[PDB]
């Protein structure tokens, strides 16, 4: 999963609105989030990670150690317990709360595929790399 490092910008999205409805995001915030073109900046040092997700209206920042449970507050404001692990090509962010959700990221054919799963909803968001320097 080491190649997730760098900067990424959203290229395509499928079923994000239903994902947000399932986790309880309100109407106005869904309007903003659906229209957004977020960037993700991912840094990796050994088993230490950070991920900054930026939009014009909201930024989230998390930092963690692979395998170590930590407190996360999501962009929409849910308090959850998160554990991240590496599974070959993918880094999986397993979120416990109300509701639970699974977020996976992996690079394929040069693009970061982020799959978000909650209850019976699956959302796929594909990011293109932004070259740094
Ligand atoms: C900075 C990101 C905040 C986006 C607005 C908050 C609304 C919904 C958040 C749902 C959980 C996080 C989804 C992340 C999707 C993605 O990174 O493309």
């Amino acid at each position: 999963a080491a190649d997730l490092a760098g900067k990424w910008i959203l290229e395509s999205s499928e079923n994000f609105d239903d994902y947000m409805k399932a986790v309880g995001v309100g109407m106005v915030m869904r309007k903003m989030a659906n229209a957004a073109t977020p960037t993700q900046e991912i840094k990796i040092d050994g088993d230490s990670w950070s991920i900054k997700t930026s939009t014009t209206f909201k930024t989230t920042d998390i930092s963690f150690t692979i395998g170590q449970e930590f407190d996360e507050t999501t962009g929409d404001g849910r308090k959850i317990k998160t554990t991240c692990k590496i599974d070959g090509n993918a880094m999986i962010q397993d979120q416990k709360g109300s509701p639970d959700s699974i977020l996976s990221r992996e690079v394929k054919d040069g693009k970061m595929h982020m799959i978000l799963k909650v209850n019976d909803v699956v959302c796929t968001r594909i990011y293109k790399r932004v070259d740094l320097e």
